[PDB]
């Protein structure tokens, strides 16, 4: 099955850097990658029809899926970057993730008020990163339709921190 | 010009003195935001690589982080897997790393020791070539794994910084060139 093609390509590294779920094998197997993008695209098409304006990809591992998913849906991809990386006027927000702290940034002209966005990242843990991205999109007055990822770590309850924003993952681990 | 190249060129913006005085920053963000532009970029790079290597590529290597924006899409377009070369400290398991200089700083790149087997054929992709330091480091790590680096490609090339000369004799190709 398609989902199995993705599932078979997650490898785990205990005690890095925590059981680190490595998405690398998904990228390295063209069949696995196409299955992951296809499943995500199919989901978003079915759930939001044609109400999506842009995909937003989260620096850095989110960059691996964002543009491909956007392309599969005939949509542009906007970039939400680690602070200090984007040129021109920006907004930023600080946050905590599973194994540290960071800050995200977005260009002020990335989106206009009301525009509809789906945020994509590789993996959802505590939900801190995804929430910060939602906060930034919020300051631009964009509407966040949904957040999605390849992997979700259910024990960390990231889904709860995003509620009531819908969240969808292809794979779940405790 | 090729109408396809024009869809990419018209979506590059410039910012003076970011992130430090003297740098003219080429912002690729509009290319990603315009699906037609992004689509053209990937197609142009794929077409070049098919014509130049006749399908004899095993993997595309994408360079953290703006290289990640093009690597997987290009790989997919070619029916290929994409391997990651990351900023040091980000990849799990046994790794190799190398220090380098880029146009406006210095850093360290890293690759997993099992990313590639000896003799496997790779093309490296990044968003922009400036001094060539980043791509050179990637090539150095790929060489440690005994990978054959066939070519390096980017969307943008800043010709005054002579990055291409630093990569020689590894072939290089860019869609767009600016001084
Ligand atoms: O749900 P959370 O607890 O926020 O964790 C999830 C985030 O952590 C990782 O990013 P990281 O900051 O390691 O940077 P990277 O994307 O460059 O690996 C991962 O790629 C997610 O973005
Ligand atoms: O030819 P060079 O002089 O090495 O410069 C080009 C490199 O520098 C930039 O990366 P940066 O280190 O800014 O990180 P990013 O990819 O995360 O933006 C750019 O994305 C290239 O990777
Ligand atoms: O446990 C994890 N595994 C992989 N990536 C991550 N990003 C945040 N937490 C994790
Ligand atoms: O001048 C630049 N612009 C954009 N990205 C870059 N990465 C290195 N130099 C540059
Ligand atoms: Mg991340
Ligand atoms: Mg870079």
């Amino acid at each position: 099955s398609e989902l199995q093609l993705v599932e078979q390509r997650i490898r785990s590294f205990p005690d890095f850097p925590v059981v680190f779920r490595d998405i690398s094998p998904v990228l390295k197997d063209p069949a696995s990658f196409r299955a992951a993008i296809g499943l995500l695209a199919r989901h978003l098409k079915a759930t939001h029809g044609g109400r999506i304006d842009y995909i937003a990809g989260l620096d850095s591992r989110g960059f691996l899926f964002g543009p491909s998913l956007a392309q599969e849906l005939g949509l542009g991809c906007v970039l939400i970057r680690k602070r200090g990386k984007l040129p021109g006027p920006t907004l930023w927000a600080s946050y905590s993730l599973e194994y540290g702290k960071a800050e995200l940034e977005i260009q002020k002209d990335a989106l206009e008020p009301g525009q509809r966005v789906v945020v994509v990242d590789d993996l959802l843990a505590t939900g801190g990163t995804m929430n910060a991205a939602c906060e930034l999109l919020g300051r631009l007055q964009a509407e966040v339709l949904e957040c999605v990822s390849l992997v979700e770590l259910t024990s960390l309850k990231g889904r709860e921190k995003l509620a009531p924003v819908p969240f969808f993952s292809l794979l779940q681990y405790e």
